[PDB]
């Protein structure tokens, strides 16, 4: 089959809104948690989230702007890093043969509020046009693949916090097919307290840290008791070997395996059954030994250590080095999986690998796995893995081996 | 390449709760549409929609349908009555080569709404802790994969109109990759005055025919005046077909060919160059003649003659007969792509082509094609195609050849 790599890159996070900064912050194991005051107004438990701090309508054109919500903003200005980054030419992006599939966990829950307390109060007509493309499942595809002129696949993947990470392995899918020669992939998340309280509701939040919003997300440690939610946006180049090399493209990776899978078991936690299959499929594909896997690593208290059983399960006594990243990012749902997919590509390109951050005291139940605690520098990073795993047992797991 | 057929079906929609129902109401030219007393209470300008008519909480058990919206709820009724057509055993439904693709447009704007007022008058614990599942925009997949123990693919498309043509493509797509045998395609979408405001203020539905909810969609009518909402659900099996051989499973048609496209111009206006692209995909693997087009047929002005422009330009002047079954059953959404293969496999089971309802002056922009405005019996249907078009510029086509 044809082989594919990743060309450009772009994002927007509480980590950072250009690859610079973002690098900059995984090395130094600075968390981009805050404290969310609107959260605390609205009667939420948690009141931390890992925030973008943008003011969208100064950097997207008016014209663009009206169809969106946040999280296809984010997307799009992830898209347009994406696109300098990878010299692609208005031709290369705009053809039969360049597709886009990004999509999000939730649309736009801020919008959908705004709709409703208008229609109550001032009547349909007061709602305005653009409200249907800011909400529907598609944002995130239809509100970029329009303003690019994209002209090959347009869709979105919802698939909870494997969202983004299903995107670029179906783009791949696309390119092997013969269909695509270049695909961006990725995916946008808003961050808003009418999203977070349906969240809090489940259990899911953290809310013991809401004093020390950077400690909160602690993947791995004892004390953990939630994930931190967070918005953002982010896109990757995923393009076929030949045309990469043709055009004198920079290329980060090949993308060398993908495993997709279910649990069939439980709504909300891991099978751990599922994982060790995706993880597994993932890497049938795979030869070189994994130096890096960037876990799910909520920081939940079930969900941390399933994600671990597997993990042994598939590597036994030769697991690779571990991190969660959302212990300094949060978990952008729909934009996880493409933000860290991009960490991981960061990583590799700066020869390091970030720690799992804010761990005081290790799980016992995990402690027999190389969880990583601490930036490890000169890092000879070559192959690397990825898991995201979302609501309604769906998994996803992406293996990239580092382009010299 | 592996060759895919379609196996079982399963429907809910305002046209019938199972496939006799809704073959009979094809062929008389009954259209679901009815009054919607909540949409004029709530102001909308539209009054009409195509409504489901099932005590939902009756036929799923409570620990199921706690997760879902009504759009998870009736694509799991459809799932229910798919896995009884196709005779699947529970070893071929829970298997690592058996997977689930199947989307929305929206989600639950319903379940939204009522989790915001929730939180703003009674606080965020209240909201209860299973509205996550109900409204992300992976409902579909996530509440049916967990309970028929899915363990393949497990994920949802989100494309606007085209949503469940393009799940049904990309089962066909896995299949062709060789990663699954078995794959649930299909969609669900609520309908609810909190989604339906959104398409009213945009300027979209129907407003005219509300005291005569029946004529209401009229695809081709002179006096068409915007489309009319509906929810629903569908489900097909879709299936490799040595496995389908070997198993003995009864065989409606093979799937013979699929576009899916992108405009890259207009978020909301018809394209016409996206949807001749769409179709010459679709009919590039395609030997025999085409019977029968299911077209988009929405009912809008504008569309209506966009994609018949685009019929003229793909056919000429051996365009098959036409009809829009939207005429009966209104837009389902999230739903519309799998709920017209469905009408189409239908039509070819009984030797019928739907007619095209409502027309009461053929538009002059239009009278050129074979638009059959009253049903044609004794058709010799074998090869049928049924397009989806979507906001954002998404566009599917897919192309089924009878099996004999
Ligand atoms: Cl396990
Ligand atoms: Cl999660
Ligand atoms: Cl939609
Ligand atoms: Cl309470
Ligand atoms: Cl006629
Ligand atoms: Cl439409």
């Amino acid at each position: 089959m044809r082989r594919v790599v990743i060309t450009g890159l772009g994002i927007v996070s509480c980590l950072g809104n250009d690859k610079d900064t973002v690098s900059a912050n995984l090395r130094a194991g600075r968390p981009g948690i805050r404290f969310n005051p609107s959260y605390a107004e609205m009667g939420l438990r948690s009141h931390v989230s890992g925030s973008v701090d943008l003011n969208l309508e100064e950097l997207i054109d008016r014209k663009v702007f009206r169809f969106m919500g946040d999280a296809a903003a984010y997307a799009y200005l992830a898209m347009e890093q994406a696109i300098k980054d990878s010299g692609l030419t208005p031709e290369q992006i705009s053809n039969p043969r360049t597709g886009l599939i990004a999509g999000s966990g939730g649309a736009s829950t801020l919008n959908q509020m705004e709709a409703i307390d208008t229609l109550r109060e001032k009547g349909v007509k007061r709602i305005g046009p653009y409200r249907v493309t800011r909400t529907m499942g598609s944002t995130v595809s239809a509100c970029l693949a329009t303003p690019f002129q994209i002209k090959g696949v347009n869709y979105s993947i919802s698939s909870a916090a494997a969202t983004s990470a299903h995107c670029i392995g179906q783009a791949m899918e696309q390119i092997q097919l013969g269909k695509q020669d270049v695909v961006f992939a990725g995916g946008g998340e808003e961050e808003h307290w009418s999203q977070s309280c349906l969240f809090d509701a489940m259990g899911a939040l953290s809310t013991q840290y809401n004093e020390t919003p950077e400690k909160a997300s602690r993947a791995y440690d004892a004390k953990r008791d939630g994930f931190v939610i967070a918005g953002g946006g982010g896109m990757v180049v995923v393009e076929e070997l030949e045309h990469a090399l043709k055009r004198g493209a920079k290329i980060y990776a090949e993308i060398v395996g993908y495993g997709a899978t279910s649990d069939g078991y439980d709504m909300v936690a891991p099978s751990g059954e599922g994982a060790i299959r995706c993880m597994q499929q993932a890497l049938a594909t795979v030869d070189a030994p994994i130096d890096y896997l960037n876990t799910h690593g909520t920081s939940t208290p079930v969900g941390d250590v399933a994600e671990i059983r597997g993990v042994r399960e598939v590597f036994g006594d030769k697991a690779p080095a571990i991190s969660s990243t959302k212990s300094l990012s949060g978990h952008s749902l729909g934009a996880a999986g493409v933000h860290e997919a991009i960490y991981c590509l960061l990583m590799m390109e700066g020869g390091f690998i970030a720690g799992s951050a804010n761990i005081d005291e290790l799980d016992p139940e995990v402690a027999d796995l190389p969880i990583l605690r601490e930036t490890r520098e000169n890092a000879k990073l070559d192959t690397v893995m990825s898991n995201s795993f979302g609501f309604g047992g769906t998994n996803a797991t992406l293996v990239l081996k580092r382009w010299q």
